């Protein structure tokens, strides 16, 4: 009851710290947090980790030209379920064309699941979020904290 609430805030803090580190260095990232709708089919596409959640591990996963970086990290429950997992690309023509594959993958998974997905752009270092087919582009740290707090702490 209260143990899961402490885990969710640790999940939020882990996302904030890792995205800040990667944004400063323009390291692309794609982190999808599953919810009610299971993402088990997409977890199976990646390399399984089943690891404890930490900002340190999230950073090490997305280091460029490493075995674990090319794809999405999926967080299920209180674990980093998989890395290098593949997410469906959205077919939306409304998505801006200056955004890349990570943004299109984050939008695609938000259209068929209720998951919260976070993106770090390797071109601009901007942090974006997707939920329910919508895109919050280049959010600030306050905006990111408010969205994650509302959507991840039940
Ligand atoms: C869904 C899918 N299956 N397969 C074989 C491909 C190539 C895709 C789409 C895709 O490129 N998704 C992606 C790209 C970057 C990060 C995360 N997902
Ligand atoms: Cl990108």
């Amino acid at each position: 009851g209260s143990r899961i609430e402490r885990e969710q805030h640790h999940l939020i803090e882990s996302i904030e710290k890792s995205t800040q580190y990667m944004a400063k260095r323009r390291i692309g990232a794609l982190i999808s947090v599953a919810r009610d709708t299971g993402m088990d089919d997409y977890i199976e596409t990646g390399i399984p980790l089943n690891a404890k959640i930490s900002s340190q591990l999230l950073i090490n996963i997305f280091i460029p030209n490493t075995p674990l970086h090319d794809g999405a990290v999926i967080i299920k429950g209180n674990e980093i379920a998989s890395a290098a997992s593949y997410l469906p690309l959205s077919d939306s023509p409304f998505l801006s064309k200056e955004l890349g594959t990570r943004h299109r993958a984050a939008l695609g998974i938000s259209e068929v699941t209720d998951s919260i997905t976070i993106v770090v752009s390797e071109e601009t270092g901007g942090i974006s979020l997707t939920k329910g087919g919508e895109l919050f582009r280049d959010v600030s740290e306050e905006e990111l904290h408010k969205i994650l707090l509302k959507e991840l702490v039940t």
